[PDB]
């Protein structure tokens, strides 16, 4: 319940708060959503401040005592020990300068407890600006989310789908095209398609990493690097790669592009949106397969968490949210001006949420839905034995001409191929029942 | 770390948690976003459960001691006293059944402390289903957000813009079309346009209320009202209207449409998306008019909150982007219902209620901390209007279009007013008095302000 | 071919072209999409220029021989006699000034063929600017599309759905929630829900018309009305309303808002987007209820419209629901383009008008045309599989609840279990377990298990 | 009119039309948009039908005489001689059945003129389904649009922006952050950023090609390849690669994924949407740069076509359309069921249009706007030299208070910072002219040479 001195008046700050005047001013300025930065974003801001202090100490610009204090305070933030010291709304100044200052002030307060005096700006923000810090922290968080969390969760889901594709390789059923009875497929073939969609999803995330991992650090206020060392960015990136193990982090190809635009986030969101499109198809098919029992398709049983398909519902709802977040990201991305895109906090919220939702729902879908599915094998065969058949596999036995006459008579009389063959008296020396039954076998027709 | 026994086994629940086994199972099944219901949707579930108990009591279906205990517990929820007792993810079963059961369990636990035993399902969920309750609460929350919070916030912003329009009635400046110099307007006219965009926004929200306020309560599992009293819906709506004063709440025109679809939320989101479009135009223009102080337009100065950065225009345009994205998520969920139930309700509810909250809060902040304190560079704006090639056209009938083009070119080159340029080129004569020049170049008259 | 001279130089123009040099420059400047204005937009530009000439004549600003020639030329354009004379890309200068000049030039060329010389700017564009004309024509076209075409098409679909709701009033079936078996409904109730969605869609279009019908005409370059008569807008609107019968057309409430923004198009697109969301639900349910007919739900049969497959000769597909869902997808995309253009005005003018007009008019057209085809070629001819639906309802575990008060919920659960195992009706299963006697007569069971009464049909 | 027949019976067809019964049913079933397939789509269908006939001939399944007649007619269709014989609406059955039958019927009618009888389904559709042919034609058209048309157009725009970046390397000006005056940049640096966005655009398009170029051909009705040779897909793709030179065309990794989903079109549309986002930033900045000539920024002059920024307006309208199309594509993409995604004609319309608009507008922007921009060089430098943003490097010599007084007086009097420092009498005590000129060198402050 203490008081502080801002160069435009007095500021009242909570007693257990490590933030100071500028942060409390942002709290008062932006009461919009009531939600602040996520743990991933706070962690990335701590990682960045420790790396910058390390490079400023290495170049002789910051006294080793001060640098050690920033590095220890930053490590605490990166390890999640201060997730309650970042109270600023997401809907803040569009550079994220408010959250940048919040990080500077918390490090200064942590350092003061350990007996060292740090200036938030002059020491913790040395060689940095209001504008190259928050987008760097955003891209660190997004790249960690892609590489450490999302890709492994998608691989878990891919592996679960692929395991079912192999278990069910010969579980024959009816194909459905336009929702109408089609020629046979196997449940395994369908699951091989779902698994490819997720494998292609991982390919799509991997393809965006060369641009998602681009960091602005070192470009300072406008991209020129004025008031930073010439190699600040390259040096800070190498410390971040060393401390995170994220080899995908890199300096920006062009320091102006990296601050004027957030195109890498727009690109990454498009991969997530494609994954959401794939997941929607997979989840919808699985809840339709599970439907009924009496009124639906009743092809598979879902694990109970008459079972409602609650994890397909959570997946399709997450996909809707990723599609909406993706529209917000593109809207912010397009609306930069000159040297700075000022939609960074909103874009950060949306892409980091999309990563988190897809990671968590993919691992739940894989573990608590896909792994436990059971096929209703005899029902699925009954459906395959009700699919349309074709005459092609009789060509070698009755010839192109009789086969075409079977096809025409089956269509006119609304009969099966098999029954039309029997009815036309074709069972004989050229075609036993056995030969008819082997040629028209529904698992053979699936070409598994 | 207290321990409970379920139909499937044993679950540990936090000691000070008022939720029970079903909520704890939902917490375990849906660790997806780490974000649960918002205050408005918890309040509405409290309002709904209180009105349902009142009606079940009035119809002689529920013992009055139990009904009174539910009503007192539901009032505490509606008053925001238990916002920490709703831990289930937004990304839950798509009917919102898990959150419905969370409400039933919390009410039973609150009642237990006052010495009254309630069964969550048989008593707190009496006459209700797993499918007509959550969407009712969603539409109560959205209707209240629209009528009680957003419309008044938009009226505050309208009135701030209109006050600026009146203050700046005679503040003449260059028009701009295609970003290029155009004939004169006043800042007041421009702000009159902004005010109309916000007044039309209020009309758009008002226009959606006949369908936003439709409640599914009484339709039970599929819309038929099986296992509810025949008049349960109209009775519960009447209690909600009597208690809340929200006369916009109404039974649904068609019980099936009210559960198979959430088209009222899609409709309302379109009104919020239009307001977000309007606010983007208003906020962009204001930050461009404040740009500078040297190399920008330097028309106005914004009040300093954090050379002032336009931080509230940035908040407004970021909120608008969020509303656009939320609007896309809502329409996606809305389209994808099947047969008797749309199972995207928790996601739709999160997005629609957030959109209401962000637009309400940012509209008030923009009105009070940006619009009200803008200051115009009045003399500078008039000098630029008076120096613009766009104003030479009214000279054509005195000096011809080719001499008027030469006046325009020299005025720009020498950074002079059109008036001073006409005098410097020796055009004052019998063909054009000083008085006729000042009439022809009266830029405030060119703006045609009331 | 035939030469001309623009203040920039000599321009070659096709011989049968009624456009002139400014239009030919715009053709050369914007080869982007290869698509120009639609018939509805051309018609509205013709309506507008005819009304402007009438007013300019009435106010003594334009000589009558000149006004009469513009009126006669503008009526030919509004009648669709010149839909090949508007070659400019949609993706043009964002005020639509290129298309406005195209209209002025085509009118001057028509008037020339009758011996009257019209200056495209000074006569055909009198009292107008490059910025209040194209948005006015856009709003006229959109209002016409809403009132004369879309609402009657939606009413036709509403009536077709409501006729099925009545015909199927007693067609009992199992509900589905989460795609899982639920308590009984009727096919008529479900179709009553679809009908309400369309009726609500008409209410949504009607609710947007007070602002969709607002016209910018009279505001000139920046909204101030400089260089027009003070009452030009109300006079032009009066003529348009009298000639067209479009009672929704009105002068804008605020002349700056009507040129700085196109918020009425964004608003109207939201209504269309909501209709696309409703149609998606209706069409999806209908193709699911038609699915199979051996491996799907087989609740209804859709009318056959064309062969489905060479490989599977008997197979017929739900082509109209596919056309409806694809249209809905296009409306939702168009809606995103409209809102993007709407947000990005600057100062006195929104310069996304041609792109917003393309998208809003296409959404109107696709929804009008598909709604009529869906009603006529799909809904009107649906047939229900009444006995299949009733069999499933009478076999459903969901219908045992009404037995609770006679045999208890535990015995009712055992009846459900056994019926679902032995593929029997609930009625038969109650008999097969000897529960008919003291507390439960055979007519009492038939009263409790009346599936149509459980649907609670009005 | 004449009488034609299909499995559903007899149909009246315009006497002279080359289509037959199924096309005419589709003309009556789908009068929705009044727009049919584009030139690119008709070309891809003609290419595919010729390639299928070559492979059927090579495998001895189709008589050489019939394969020759199909190949010749498919070449006339591909070359654009019969576009007026493709009347079917975009909004047709969602597999593109109707447009597949349109191609088969028109090939049969052309072959009949030359005295060869072809059955549209038994000969022209041999070893094929709609479900594999229409998505294959769509992916051929999209891959050709990406490689042959869009990437070269974007390279042209990249090169025009990079040429400006070089030409304007020393054209110092005010930076702008939040629309507010900031420390100096050069126009060249800004254009280098715009060039990077377009180069990255090209990288995004190239990164999607391993999946965009996947073709369904050979999977037939459901993905199983029933009723086709086991190697039909690999043979047909090899013929298409030889004929088109598009090495990016490839057999699908998984035949079921290639028919049950159109995820590669969704992926590709995301690249195009990101390009639209980049082009919006570039075009907005350029029209603001050109604003005025009195009351705006007046940094540059755009070439005339007082000039309105008409190609920036075309570029930002195109971008809005690509964002809309992108939403329609993702909506179709998500809504497949079981063995088939039935949104293909709508998804095809949208992505092919996005390719075309970006290609055409990128070339126009490059040639008729970027190439001809002129910079107000002296004006830009004067404002940079007059900005309060450049007073900071004086703080250590004159103190914060006097640096603030210098900035305030320079703004009020409309003078440079250098002239204001001299006017306030600060030379001698605090610093020398040599030190002043080092500290206020705006080109050096932009970290350019
Ligand atoms: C953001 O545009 C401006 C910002 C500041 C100033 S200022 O007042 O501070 N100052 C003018 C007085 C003398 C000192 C230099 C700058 C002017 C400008 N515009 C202009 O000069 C506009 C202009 C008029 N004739 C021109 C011819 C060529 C290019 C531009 C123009
Ligand atoms: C678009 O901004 C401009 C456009 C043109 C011109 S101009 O050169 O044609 N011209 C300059 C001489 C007299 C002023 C009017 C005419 C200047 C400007 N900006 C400014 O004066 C900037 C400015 C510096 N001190 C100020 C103090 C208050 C307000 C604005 C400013
Ligand atoms: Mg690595
Ligand atoms: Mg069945």
């Amino acid at each position: 319940y203490r008081i502080e001195h801002d160069t435009m008046g007095e500021v009242r700050v909570p007693a257990k708060a490590l933030w100071r005047a500028q942060t409390q001013r942002a709290v008062e300025n932006f009461p919009i959503s009531g939600r602040g930065l996520e743990r991933t974003q706070i962690r990335a801001l701590g990682l960045l401040k420790g790396a910058c202090a390390q490079v400023n100490s290495d170049l002789g610009l910051l006294a080793p005592e001060k640098a050690d204090a920033i590095i220890a305070a930053a490590a605490e933030i990166a390890d999640g020990q201060h997730d309650d010291q970042f109270p600023i709304d997401v809907f803040q100044t569009g550079s994220g300068t408010s959250s940048n200052m919040n990080t500077n002030e918390v490090i200064a307060s942590i350092a003061a407890k350990g007996g060292v005096t740090l200036h938030p700006n002059d020491d913790v923000n040395m060689s940095q600006s209001s504008n190259d810090t928050f987008p760097t922290a955003t891209h660190i968080a997004a790249t960690e989310a892609a590489v450490a969390h999302l890709i492994p969760a998608l691989q878990q889901l891919h592996d679960a789908l692929a395991a079912k594709a192999l278990d069910w390789h010969t579980v024959v059923k009816s194909g459905r095209t336009h929702l109408m009875d089609a020629v046979p497929v196997t449940l395994g073939q369908e699951f091989s398609g779902y698994a490819r969609q997720i494998e292609a999803g991982i390919e799509r995330v991997r393809a965006c990493l060369p641009r998602l991992g681009e960091l602005a650090i070192g470009g300072t206020a406008v991209g020129t690097g004025l008031n930073a060392p010439d190699d600040f960015g390259v040096r800070v990136v190498a410390v971040l790669v060393a401390q995170t193990g994220l080899s995908e982090l890199r300096t920006a190809a062009n320091s102006f592009e990296a601050q004027a635009a957030r195109d890498g986030l727009v690109e990454a969101s498009g991969a997530l949106r494609t994954i959401a499109v794939s997941l929607t198809k997979i989840a919808n098919d699985i809840r339709w397969m599970g439907s009924g029992p009496l009124t639906g398709l009743a092809e598979i049983q879902l694990p109970d968490l008459k079972v409602n398909p609650v994890l397909p519902e959570a997946v399709t709802q997450v996909a809707a949210q990723v599609i909406g977040n993706d529209a917000a990201i593109a809207w912010g991305g397009a609306n930069g001006a000159f040297e700075l895109n000022v939609y960074i906090p909103m874009m950060a919220r949306n892409i980091l949420e999309s990563f988190k939702l897809l990671t968590n729902v993919s691992r739940l879908f894989a573990q608590r839905c896909i792994a436990g599915l059971t096929a209703n094998v005899e029902h699925l065969r009954r459906l395959a034995e009700s699919s349309p058949s074709i005459v092609t596999p009789l060509n070698s036995a009755i010839g192109y001409e009789e086969a075409a006459a079977v096809a025409k008579q089956a269509l006119k009389e609304r009969k099966t191929i098999r029954q039309t063959v029997i009815d036309r008296g074709l069972i004989g020396d050229r075609l036993s029942i056995e030969d008819l039954d082997r040629r028209l076998d529904v698992l053979a027709m699936a070409k598994a």
